[PDB]
């Protein structure tokens, strides 16, 4: 319009009230990785289901004490056993073996010795059981660890590993789940070439397309590649509609700031009819950035239109859209982890808040990370794992120096 | 045998001296994330590959200085200029749009007040330029960014997407990498039924297959299931020779403890001829933790017998199985990332170090996070995202305390 430049604050608050949570599909468990639960799970059997051993050792009847006994069987894991232990016997067990009636204590084999085998030396026939057991000891009761009826897993978990594994042990197979997001990519600009091509005169590569669907991916979300549309409304609104066709989300970079050749912001209103929230944002990259969506039959579709620099595209993709993609997928609390580390260098700050690219260090056994931005030679091995936060200048603060303490937010695996 | 009590140190050390490197294989660069780069990789032209405006503006001859000047022409993105600004001229420029001949320097459009536009107002015609161009001014010269002839990403460096947005830039669409490992997961036990299955009589469901499968493919890794097999050797035998055939690891969980109806180690040793480079590890939970090696014909094949107890399991695979992985996939440094975490409560001592799945978590202002020991509400809507890693309790320290400083492992995405 200019559009108004809106804080950082306010851009991001408003991203998250304006994004959608997704509806719900069932799932076979195995697929659950990174999914929100929609529903409540139960158990629907004691775990054990039966008394289990802790240990392998004998089963005996703790009021015979210690003493010389007689081995009547055994109890392996998987099998029900059928026979009782009487006064002055015992069974052998395994760990996780059933407890056999008559029997209400385990003894560790290390607390007995053997009196007689057979000879062959692969039947136990007789077994001095060398302590007092506690009634109940080394045997988990049916139910100890979880109990039928009993809710495992809430509505609102975010699955990870250990939840997929308790999805297991219950036998619920299945379960509802928020959907995740399909997330369209698309680069503008009449300069780009593919990746695979050969320069020609007055072209560049698109690079951002594969940075934001690396981003995207990185996450989990499922993507759809929109490739390159060039600097006029019609090929940008078709190539819009079809983002809208495909996928729940539409990114698109390039094409934002007020040049003669850019007309997405133009096109998002005159010709989708999107609602435009915010069309700049007073931040360091990233001041064209555009947010928007697009009612349609009940269903809201979410457009981030990101700045055409690469730097402030994958800048601005990790602010705002993965936030939005986490709330869309069904996660409570969407918001970045943010984590404090010592700056590792000098830095001038700027009217706006600033943000860049850094990677996280731990050093032995200094309790706070040092941030390194981007930009040693084992430096360059590892990959961006953090953004850093700098606040704005004030007439006090224009610098911050090395080893003062600043935001970090978390954007790659530590 | 018993196998000797193996310290933690040495058992962690032994994994990665042990566990090799694969080899090499060409990839389509968008399918980079988390690989390792074997080789180098060159640009192999400049970026830009011309002058380029880092302004929306004119192009003048900043010897002209400040002035009144017709407007000649225009130069788009993608398309390289015909025309030479003379003395007197100018040519409007968009960002990223070539300079063309004649011209040495950008005026951005807010340094300018236009003069004459068309009847129509689409072209402009005569243009005043306020200030005093400094020579070269907000153009990017060729090769600014990259030089035809660089390294721009040397081998050893593990991809994220900013990595894949460089291959993007300069047009190295098929690389060299390391291979991943594929990991095949078994279970074990007469007593375990799958997932799917409702319970019978001194039977339970396996869990183990699917928290290990689910943590390794959370870290990219392709798996194969190899489901339950029962206790006997000669079945344990047949399903590690699939697991040899058919992945470059091999995870097994339970029967590695001395009961009587444990035959891993001794399947291991005398009917698959591998190397037991431990059988037993001085370590809470995880004692009976064994790792193998088995070399045919100048391949080592790696194999990791977990405990049977499902938090055991899981707590050994993070701790041995991932970090062996990511050596095999190429990362020159494949040690986990430890940070330091206060204690939410207290927590008594062990003979053994002990380690326990905690939540990470970070408090408005405060630098260092809480680890909060799973098992408020909101506190299970989270997974696991880190490893508690205790001391062993020494005559002075018996437990320690809420607040305390601890290593933590991270897991999890924080
Ligand atoms: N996909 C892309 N890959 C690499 N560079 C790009 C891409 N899109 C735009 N650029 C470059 O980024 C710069 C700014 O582009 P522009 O379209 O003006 O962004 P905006 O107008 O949205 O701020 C230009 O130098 C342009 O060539
Ligand atoms: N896949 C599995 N899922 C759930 N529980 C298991 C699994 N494998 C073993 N267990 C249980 O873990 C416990 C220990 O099993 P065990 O085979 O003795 O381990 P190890 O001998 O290797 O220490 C037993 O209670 C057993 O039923
Ligand atoms: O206008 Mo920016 O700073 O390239 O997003
Ligand atoms: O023997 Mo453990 O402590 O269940 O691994
Ligand atoms: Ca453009
Ligand atoms: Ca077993
Ligand atoms: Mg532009
Ligand atoms: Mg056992
Ligand atoms: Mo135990
Ligand atoms: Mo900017
Ligand atoms: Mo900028
Ligand atoms: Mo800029
Ligand atoms: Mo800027
Ligand atoms: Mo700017
Ligand atoms: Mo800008
Ligand atoms: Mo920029
Ligand atoms: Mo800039
Ligand atoms: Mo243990
Ligand atoms: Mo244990
Ligand atoms: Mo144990
Ligand atoms: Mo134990
Ligand atoms: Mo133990
Ligand atoms: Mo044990
Ligand atoms: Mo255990």
């Amino acid at each position: 319009s200019p559009f108004p430049l809106t804080s950082m604050d306010k851009a991001f608050i408003t991203v998250l009230e304006m994004t959608p949570v997704l509806g719900t599909e069932i799932i076979n468990y195995r697929d659950g990785m990174g999914r929100v639960l929609a529903q409540d799970v139960y158990a629907k059997d004691n775990l054990p289901p039966f008394p289990a051993s802790v240990k392998d050792g004998y089963a005996v009847r703790a009021a015979d004490g210690p003493g010389d006994r007689f081995i009547i069987g055994e109890s392996q894991a998987g099998e029900q056993p059928t026979q009782t232990v009487m006064p002055g016997q015992v069974m052998r067990v395994t760990t996780g073996a059933p407890i056999p009636c008559g029997a209400d204590a385990v003894v560790q084999v290390e607390d007995t010795e053997l009196i007689r085998e057979s000879d062959d030396g692969t039947e136990e026939l007789e077994v001095r059981i060398l302590v007092q057991a506690r009634p109940g000891q080394d045997i988990r009761p049916i139910g100890h660890d979880i109990k039928r009826g009993e809710c495992v897993l809430a509505k609102g978990t975010h699955m990870g590993p250990s939840e997929i594994g308790l999805l297991a042990t219950v036998g619920v197979t299945e379960v509802e789940v928020n959907k995740f997001p399909v997330v369209a990519v698309m680069s503008t600009g009449n300069e780009l070439l593919n990746p695979e091509d050969d320069l020609l005169p007055g072209k560049i590569r698109d690079s951002n397309r594969s940075t934001l669907l690396a981003t995207i991916q990185e996450h989990g979300y499922p993507t759809i590649n929109l490739g390159i549309v060039g600097d006029n409304p019609d090929d940008l609104l078709n190539a819009l509609n079809e983002g809208i066709s495909r996928a729940d989300v539409i990114i698109t970079s390039g094409g934002v700031s007020m040049g003669e050749k850019d007309y997405l912001k133009q096109v998002l209103d005159i010709d989708l009819h999107a609602q435009i929230h915010f069309g700049r944002v007073f931040m360091k990259p990233g001041l064209p950035t555009t947010f928007a969506t697009l009612d349609i039959d009940g269903v809201r579709k979410i457009i981030f239109a990101l700045p055409g620099n690469p730097v402030s595209a994958v800048v601005t993709c990790n602010l705002f859209v993965v936030p939005a993609l986490r709330k869309m997928q069904g996660i409570l609390d969407p918001r970045p982890t943010i984590i404090k580390a010592r700056l590792s260098c000098d830095v001038k700050l700027d009217p706006r808040p600033e943000y860049h690219r850094c990677i996280l260090t731990w050093h032995h056994q200094e309790p706070l990370p040092w941030a390194q931005s981007t930009g040693s030679r084992l430096m360059s091995m590892r990959s961006a794992n953090g953004l850093l936060m700098l606040p704005p200048k004030t007439e006090q603060y224009v610098e911050l120096h090395k080893g003062e303490v600043v935001d970090v937010m978390v954007i790659g695996r530590l």
